[PDB]
């Protein structure tokens, strides 16, 4: 799972940049005390979450622009 601090810090980083470099993933890994894999998955899932939020709004705006 992910602690209150890990979540807050992962979100802070995510908003700065959705994609990380291998060097950055390492930095994050040591800082948040999560493995490279735990960071890699979190970022993939957080991108998946965003992709869905963007689509939901896109289709809400298409819906609300009728009649
Ligand atoms: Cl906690
Ligand atoms: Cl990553």
């Amino acid at each position: 799972t992910y602690t209150r601090y890990q979540t807050l810090e992962l979100e802070k980083e995510f908003h700065t940049n959705h994609y990380l470099t291998r060097r950055r993933r390492i930095e994050m890994a040591h800082a948040l005390c999560l493995t490279e894999r735990q960071i890699k998955i979190w970022f993939q899932n957080r991108r998946m979450k965003l992709k869905k939020e963007i689509q939901a709004i896109k289709e809400l705006n298409e819906q609300e622009k009728q009649a």
